[PDB]
């Protein structure tokens, strides 16, 4: 399906699935 990376928490109609990771910078991984 399909994720974002996003700095804040994550859509309600999505789920916290994990983080991502880019130059040390963290970001959920929110999947619809």
């Amino acid at each position: 399906a399909t994720c974002y990376c996003r700095t804040g928490r994550c859509a309600t109609r999505e789920s916290l699935s994990g983080v991502c990771e880019i130059s040390g910078r963290l970001y959920r991984l929110c999947c619809r």
